[PDB]
């Protein structure tokens, strides 16, 4: 196995080679390929001459357009402000779930609030260990006739980890790390031998400006930092009097063309505050109106000549976005200033100097300068993380990720180098973390930056808030979705994705403004931040909402998922199903499966419904296994036993209920089936005026109920369809899609020129066919989770957890992001 790294200098590859031999790791050669610049690089990895390289924010974003199709696998991770430890938000939200979903699993956390490493389910006595994110360990559960099981003690923290590692077994001499009562690191660190004090944050990272030589005062450490975004900011030295609004015609260092903090950032301020006539593409390139507003610059990377004047790199060096060029990057930068070459650098807080004392100082953008340390109220913005790259195909990202984290558990030499800084890596750099694995640009750069670096390239026409734009998931779709814009007056356009997670993405990423999704989309969308607009009301006995929209509703009419027994089996309860005979219309049915499995598992250590029940019948299963013993299969048999198809006579919802009455205990149905195939409504001879009042329900407190109360005796009511949208559209999206039913609902004014809930080209297209009309959902103030979802299916099948992780998605559009305001 092999790692082709891209470099782009000279003192880059000599690096990058130092590590070829410096480096073992087993199984995986690193190699090192030269290329004379960032973009020359990116074009190596395009086309295979090499796999992986680190790219500023600002280059991960041109990077992921077509021209390279490159994306970010690996970035050090950030934090934005303190949060809540994983074991109290559990509690938190195990304790918030719905009270008649009895014995439920409480997490355990101890006096600084972490997962005691023994958890323990109170209603079923058993006990397993977990791992810091109190996962359970697979293979560790013990049953309450015994005791407890021995579980390896938690990883320590970070400070008080490097203060092991420091120590050693037997530190003198050496910096060991001084750590808080919760084991983060305190705010005040010192030297033991050199007698130097700094700050750093409660993750341990430094702050620039703060390191104190002994016999001096040190800056105030301010406490509880978990604000650790890199921030771009403009350095000067005292011995210059100019303020950031006179920096017309003066000289400027800049740590490169494409980078966030040395080109996109301080560009965007100077736009903003007008001090760049220029506002959008008329106006010719930015880059020309920056080659009007300063004199003489070194700007790497750049093409007009006086933006190159500054820069010193020898022939065709001069001027490249390499290090070759000794201007290039936050230290060449910095070191153009130093050396009097211009009169401000444009860089990061990571690369301003440790000491406190000294000759530069920050230039903040409301025309006042402050000392380095007030990076955080003197900056041009926080700036996105930086990432190493791959090719979007990732066929090298697994190898990639190997040697990077076996290189740093056995602490290689990545993050500094004798001949240069910023090689390889930025020095900065502490640790590597792979990315979530659909992670692109769009969700790791966030909404905010890559619109704002987008916008300085094109003149971004933002849709009309006039005009819906409706993600079709079919052909057919897309057609009827065409046929509606011909009589809207543009109120409606149509977009083309494959699937209903690909309709999320695109309203994620502006390309689309609306779709319907099922209940089991609803978690992923509301995870990425969606919100519902409106939803599918499907109640056909009452029209009074329909008609005055705002009215209250009685009845929803959704449906009801329900524990379907006989009147003469007068020993079942909810609390003793364990090893009983159950039916269930097939799996991944929501009243007949999801529901049910995501009860059993929140009540009994996520045991399988397999192995709960006896002998059950529940189509999509293994022909083998106990959960098709009851399936009969085709009455002119061939097997088709145990199939999703009506050859099995025991699927469906219908089905469901004939195992029920032929051969099984409980079934698992929909409210509905009881009453439409009992009173003689099936002709067929299994329910010859079968009586609906021979059957009951079971609540989940172990009572029972007559059928007609399913409101307050079943498992858990389904939620409505949703139309969902970004939060920000949902009034445009309302508006049009209420006035949109007015003409073209069931009731609508102009109903012979279009039916929205009605296609000759297929059904259930855009709405389910039998949608009485579209309500607007009624945000309440609680989490959206439990206000969509209502408390008993949130807790019933998500363990009222915003921890679930049903779609690899998820991690991606939750990706936290360094943005302003
Ligand atoms: N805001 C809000 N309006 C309701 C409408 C349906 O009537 N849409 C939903 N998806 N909901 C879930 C229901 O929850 S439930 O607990 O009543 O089942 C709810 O009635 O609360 C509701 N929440």
């Amino acid at each position: 196995r092999h790692v082709q790294w891209c470099t782009i200098s000279h003192l880059e590859q000599k690096k990058c080679n130092d590590l070829v031999g410096s480096c073992n790791v087993p199984d995986i050669t690193l190699a090192c390929v030269y290329r004379s610049s960032t973009e020359n690089c990116m074009a190596a990895i395009k086309d295979g001459q090499a796999d992986a390289m680190f790219l500023d924010s600002g280059d991960v974003y041109k990077a992921s357009l077509d021209h390279y199709n490159l994306k970010p696998i690996i970035a050090e991770p950030y934090s934005l402000h303190r949060e809540l430890t994983k074991c109290l938000k559990h509690r938190q939200e195990s304790l918030g779930g719905d009270k008649m979903v009895k014995g439920r699993y409480i997490p355990q956390c101890d006096e600084k609030g972490n997962y005691h490493p023994v958890q323990c389910h109170a209603s079923t006595g058993y006990c397993w260990c977990v791992n810091a994110n109190g996962e359970k360990i697979e293979g560790t559960n013990t049953t309450p006739v015994q005791t407890p099981p021995t579980c390896p003690s938690q990883v320590l923290t970070k400070c008080l980890k490097e203060r092991q590692e420091a120590l050693g077994g037997k530190a003198i001499g050496r910096y060991i790390p001084q750590c808080d009562e919760q084991g983060n690191y305190r705010p005040m660190q010192c030297h033991g031998s050199t007698g130097y004090c700094w700050c750093v944050n409660a993750i341990g990272e430094k702050i620039e400006g703060t390191n104190t030589p002994p016999g001096n005062t040190q800056p105030t450490c301010q406490s509880h930092d978990w604000d650790t975004c890199h921030y771009a900011v403009a350095v000067v030295k005292n011995s210059s009097t100019f303020q950031f609004g006179q920096l017309k015609g003066k000289r400027s260092c800049h740590s490169g063309l494409s980078k966030t903090d040395g080109w996109n950032a301080p560009v965007n301020v100077f736009v903003e505050k007008k001090l760049l006539p220029w506002d959008g593409l008329a106006k010719g390139s930015i880059e020309r109106a920056v080659s009007k507003f300063f004199s003489a610059s070194c700007i790497p990377g750049a093409t007009e000549t006086n933006l190159c004047k500054q820069c010193i790199g020898e022939e065709e060096k001069k001027c490249k976005s390499s290090h070759d060029e000794p201007y290039y990057g936050d230290h060449g930068a910095f070191r153009c200033l130093q050396e009097d070459k211009g009169d401000v650098a444009f860089l990061k807080n990571t690369a301003l100097p440790d000491e406190h004392s000294g000759v530069y100082e920050l230039l903040c953008p409301d025309n006042t300068r402050k000392p380095l340390n007030k990076y955080k109220e003197c900056n041009l913005g926080k700036v996105p993380a930086d990432a190493v790259v791959t090719r979007k195909a990732g066929d090298k990202t697994k190898d990639i990720n190997d040697f990077l984290l076996e290189a740093q558990k056995k602490k290689c030499k990545l993050f500094g180098s004798p001949h240069g800084k910023d090689l390889m890596f930025d020095d900065s750099t502490t640790h590597l973390a792979p990315l979530p694995s659909e992670i692109d640009a769009f969700f790791f750069l966030g909404v905010k930056w890559y619109n704002a670096m987008k916008a300085l390239t094109e003149d971004v026409k933002l849709p009309s808030k006039n005009k819906v734009r409706w993600c079709t998931i079919n052909k057919p779709e897309m057609m009827k979705c065409k046929d509606w814009a011909a009589v809207s007056g543009g109120a409606i356009a149509c977009t083309e994705a494959s699937c209903p997670e690909h309709c999320v993405k695109q309203i994620l990423k502006g390309e689309a403004d609306a779709v319907t999704l099922d209940v089991q989309y609803m978690y992923m969308a509301l995870m990425c931040g969606l919100l519902p607009a409106v939803e599918e009301y499907p109640n056909k006995d009452d029209f009074h909402p329909c008609q005055i929209p705002g009215s209250t509703i009685k009845d929803f009419g959704t449906k009801r998922a329900v524990a379907l027994v006989k009147k003469s089996n007068k020993d079942i309860k909810w609390n003793n199903l364990k090893g009983k005979k159950s039916c269930h219309t097939h799996v991944g049915d929501i009243p007949g499966w999801v529901i049910p499995a995501g009860l059993i598992s929140n009540q009994n250590d996520n045991i399988d419904i397999e192995s709960f029940f006896g002998e059950s019948c529940a189509p999509g299963s293994d022909t083998n296994s106990k959960l098709c013993k009851l399936c009969i299969g085709d009455p002119e048999n061939p097997s088709t036993r145990c199939s999703l198809s009506d050859k099995e006579a025991y699927y469906g919802n219908e089905g469901a209920f004939r195992c029920l009455v032929e051969k099984g205990d409980v079934a698992f149905v929909p409210h509905t089936v009881v009453f439409a195939n009992t009173d003689g409504k099936n002709p067929a001879e299994w329910a010859k005026d079968l009586k609906s009042e021979d059957f009951e329900i079971l609540c989940l407190d172990g009572s029972r109920a007559p059928v007609t109360n399913y409101r307050g005796c079943n498992l858990s009511g389904l939620p409505p369809r949703a139309i969902v949208t970004r939060e920000e559209s949902v009034s445009d999206v309302v508006r049009i899609l209420i006035n949109q039913q007015s003409l073209y609902g069931r009731n609508g004014f102009e109903k012979d020129m279009f039916q929205m809930f009605s296609s000759a080209k297929g059904q259930n297209l855009l709405f389910n066919d039998e949608t009485q009309c579209l309500i607007e959902f009624d945000r309440q103030p609680k989490d959206i989770m439990e206000d969509y979802f209502g408390v008993r299916y949130y807790t019933a099948v998500y363990s009222a957890s915003r921890s679930a992780v049903p779609s690899e998605l998820i991690p991606a559009c939750t990706f936290k992001h360094c943005s302003n305001s």
